[PDB]
């Protein structure tokens, strides 16, 4: 039924959530440079690295920042950074 995610309820209604798909990402080691680029941005609250399920999560104030901020950031570095991927759906032809 839904992701509901009333369930975690981390903010009412504060700020502007987004994920961002790093593909480049491996290893645990980066870790620490990949936490060393959202610092260097302003307006970043809290941020989480999980290589785990591949999934990055950033809180930020959208005023501040945008989302595009952080993932030019990841580009600098060349891993790959995406807001969350609408792929393309192909009707048949997939490569
Ligand atoms: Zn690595």
């Amino acid at each position: 039924a839904l992701q509901n995610k009333e369930e975690e309820k981390k903010k009412v209604k504060k700020l502007q959530k987004s994920y961002f798909d790093v593909l480049g990402i491996c290893c645990t080691s980066e870790v620490p440079i990949i936490e060393n680029i959202l610092k260097s941005l302003d307006g970043v609250k809290e941020y989480s690295v999980i290589v785990p399920s591949r999934t990055v999560i950033v809180v930020h104030d959208s005023l501040l920042i945008s989302p595009f901020q952080i993932a030019k950031a990841l580009n600098e570095a060349r891993l790959e950074a995406n807001v969350r991927v609408n792929g393309e759906t192909s009707f048949k032809n997939k490569w």
